[PDB]
């Protein structure tokens, strides 16, 4: 059902990519590291690697993550009362002006889900952003985040062009996930998730890279439940997005699926622009 076309690397005005960033809901860093995670990146070679759910729990981080002189800039941000919950990574090839964590309002940054790395022409946001829950049981906070997110991006954007990338837990339309008939009342797909990312996109103002660029594309999935081989029937839910800056289209080079990197039930998804 899915093939990711080849890797654009010019812009629409020839200019070539000069910054490669792949972002990766790892599903808890070490199983991650331990399915061979890390060579899949060594292997993608991009300049800025995202992680989000790390899952970190102790006084130490892994020490195959010290073998990369390529992402030596490394910052982390794990929930407050660390186990094994949430928690996100942002590796850099180059040092960023400025790192800082959160969205600036307290009882949303207690389950280290941000990290904002500055650079010269633009900011990086990586998000893992709350799942709706079970029943649906976490939909009313999930859309207090949303709200809020949505105006800490719109106003760091206000002062430099904005990217954000992660695992945003929402499948934004119907061509978004194979199943949207059967998953209207899921965490991941209600109206309420839709309408917060429609109104993202909106407010910052956002545009979807992927989507952007193959607007017709169907069943182009970044995550399938590890239950029933969902992954292998392309059952799945594109859950994971790199947003940008209307500023940035014209940098835009193309916006990749890594379809077949193992490792988690999410695959990474890569960006490339020319900056
Ligand atoms: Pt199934
Ligand atoms: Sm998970
Ligand atoms: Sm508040
Ligand atoms: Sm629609
Ligand atoms: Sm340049």
């Amino acid at each position: 059902l899915y093939e990711d076309p080849p890797d654009q690397k010019t812009s629409p005005s020839g200019k070539p990519a000069t910054l490669k960033i792949c972002s990766w809901n790892v599903d808890g860093l070490r199983a991650w590291i331990k399915k061979k995670g890390l060579d899949w990146v060594k292997e993608e070679a991009p300049d800025i690697l995202c992680l989000q759910e790390t899952k970190c729990s102790e006084n130490k981080l892994p020490a195959e993550l010290q073998e990369l002189p390529g992402l030596s800039h490394q910052y982390w941000s794990a929930p407050s009362d660390k186990e094994g919950y949430s928690g996100v990574g942002l590796l850099s090839r180059q040092c960023p002006l400025k790192v800082s964590y959160g969205i600036g309002d307290e009882e949303h940054d207690q389950e280290g889900r941000v990290i904002v790395a500055e650079f010269d022409s633009f900011v990086l946001v990586t998000a893992y952003v709350p799942n709706a829950g079970r029943g649906l049981v976490r939909l009313e906070y999930r859309q207090r985040w949303d709200e809020a997110f949505r105006k800490f991006l719109k106003g760091l954007a206000s002062r430099k062009p904005l990217v954000l990338c992660g695992d945003l837990n929402v499948a934004h339309e119907e061509i978004d996930l194979r199943n949207p008939k059967g998953n209207k009342k899921n965490a991941g797909f209600t109206p309420q998730e839709r309408q917060g990312f429609g109104e993202l996109l909106q407010a910052v103002p956002l545009a979807d890279s992927f989507r952007h660029l193959y607007p017709n594309t169907p069943y182009a999935y970044t995550f399938w439940t590890y239950m029933m081989n969902a992954r292998s029937k392309n059952v799945g839910w594109r859950l994971d997005y790199f947003l940008l800056s209307h500023s940035l289209l014209p940098a835009l080079c193309d916006s990749k699926i890594r379809s077949k990197a193992l490792g988690s039930d999410h695959c990474p998804i890569t960006l490339y622009l020319a900056l």
